Parts: C-alpha cells; sequence; structure tokens
C-alpha cells in the first residue's frame, strides 16, 4: 500500500504529465490517509481548475485554508480560480495575499505574482 507522501508525490508527478483526473485521484488517497495536510487540497485544487471543476476547486482551496492559513498556493490558486469565476475584486485581493505571503516567506516564482494581479487588473478593467 503506498504510503500518503507517496501517493502525493505521485500525484505531482502526474500534475507534470498534465494526468489531471489521475493526479487528482492521487491527491484523494493521500487525504484518505492523512486529511489534515494542507498540500493536499492545494495540490488538487490545482488539477480541479484545470478540469473547469471551479466549485470543487474553491472548496479544495478553503480546505487548504482551515489547515494551513499561511499557505501562498492557496491564496494564489484560489486567486486564479476566481479570476476565471469573473469575480475580479477577490481574485486581486487573493493574489496580492499571496505576494504578500511569498514575500514574506522568501518564495521566489519570478514575476508571475505581480503578472497575474496585472492579468486580473487589466481584465476587471476591460470588463468595467
Ligand atoms: C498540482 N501540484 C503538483 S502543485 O504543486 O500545485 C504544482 C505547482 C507548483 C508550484 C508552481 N506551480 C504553479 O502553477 C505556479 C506558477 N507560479 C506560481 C505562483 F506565483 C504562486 F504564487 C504559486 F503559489 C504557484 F503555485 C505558482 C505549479
Amino acid at each position: 500500500s503506498p504510503s500518503a507522501q507517496e501517493l502525493k508525490e505521485q500525484g505531482n508527478r502526474l500534475f507534470v504529465g498534465r494526468k489531471y483526473p489521475e493526479a487528482a485521484a492521487c491527491y484523494g488517497r493521500a487525504i484518505t490517509r492523512n486529511p489534515l495536510v494542507a498540500v493536499y487540497y492545494t495540490n488538487r485544487a490545482l488539477c480541479y481548475l484545470k478540469m473547469q471543476q471551479h466549485e470543487q476547486a474553491l472548496a479544495d482551496c478553503r480546505r487548504a485554508l482551515e489547515l494551513d492559513g499561511q499557505s501562498v498556493k492557496a491564496h494564489f490558486f484560489l486567486g486564479q480560480c476566481q479570476l476565471e469565476m469573473e469575480s475580479y475584486d477577490e481574485a486581486i485581493a487573493n493574489l496580492q495575499r499571496a505576494y504578500s505571503l511569498a514575500k514574506e516567506q522568501r518564495l521566489n516564482f519570478g514575476d508571475d505574482i505581480p503578472s497575474a494581479l496585472r492579468i486580473a487588473k487589466k481584465k476587471r478593467w476591460n470588463s468595467i
């Protein structure tokens, strides 16, 4: 029987291979072993976003945030999901929160978060 961490790594590898439902199922098996690890929910949320399952992605972000309020990924994925759902004000605030958390945690995503913010703010401006 695989361990929870082995299933998380298998899901991560399947995600790199663009096998999104298969990766999401691996994270579900990891959650069966240990449902108190935020990263299983953040990683599954991005799978759901890639599968256009926005409501399921939002729910996994909420499960992750109840376990790790400092999660850069949960805020970033929540913001990207809200952007796709046209919830622009919410998306921008979550992306800005991911930026602040990433800076406080010394995480390096290059210019991804400011670029995502401009994409979100430009899309918001174009809609209004
Ligand atoms: C499903 N999983 C295999 S996963 O681990 O969620 C895979 C992710 C790993 C990190 C990089 N990925 C990204 O999509 C990011 C690209 N830019 C980011 C960024 F600026 C962030 F703030 C952030 F939180 C991110 F996750 C990303 C993939």
